[PDB]
């Protein structure tokens, strides 16, 4: 597995608000929706905002959300976390996810 490139925020902003935004607020104490808020979610444990009711897959998950754990289930949530209700294939292009991934890590 190649490294993603550099990844780009306003890039990735944009992405996020036409990808994620569908289910998921961005800002600090953002509402619950289709899915959780994402702020702070960089290098933070899965299944930990306030509020949401997880599947028992995503809520007993334990992985941290690292960069590079991003970079992988980004890619294809449902084959990284077989029983996660995020439905969404994923963002196949390396350079979108950098994107993406660089975004979430403003995201203070
Ligand atoms: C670029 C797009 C997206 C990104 C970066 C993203 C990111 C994430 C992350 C990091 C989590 C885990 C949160 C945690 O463990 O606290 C998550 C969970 C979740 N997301 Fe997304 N997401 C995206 C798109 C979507 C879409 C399109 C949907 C709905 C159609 C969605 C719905 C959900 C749901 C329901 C969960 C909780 C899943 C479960 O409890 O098993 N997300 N998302």
């Amino acid at each position: 597995r190649a490294p993603l490139p550099p990844g780009d925020v306003e890039r990735g902003e944009k992405l996020f608000k036409g990808r994620a935004a569908q289910c998921h607020t961005a800002t600090k104490g953002g509402s619950n929706g289709v899915g959780p808020n994402l702020f702070g979610i960089v290098n933070r444990p899965s299944g930990k905002v306030e509020g949401f009711t997880y599947s028992k897959a995503n809520a007993e998950s334990g992985v941290i959300w690292t960069p590079e754990v991003l970079d992988v289930y980004l890619e294809n949530p449902k084959k990284f976390m077989p029983g996660t209700k995020m439905s969404f294939a994923g963002i196949k292009k390396p350079q979108e996810r950098a994107d993406v991934i660089a975004y979430l890590e403003t995201l203070k």
